[PDB]
């Protein structure tokens, strides 16, 4: 199991943390951005 012992664990306190939304955030959508 994964359960919290006292509050959660990893997971989000106000919807996500430092994942996508929409689906990126700095990533290429095409190729590449300003590298």
């Amino acid at each position: 199991w994964g359960q919290p012992h006292g509050g959660g664990w990893g997971q989000p306190h106000g919807g996500g943390w430092g994942q996508p939304h929409g689906g990126g955030w700095g990533q290429p959508h095409g190729g590449g951005w300003g590298q």
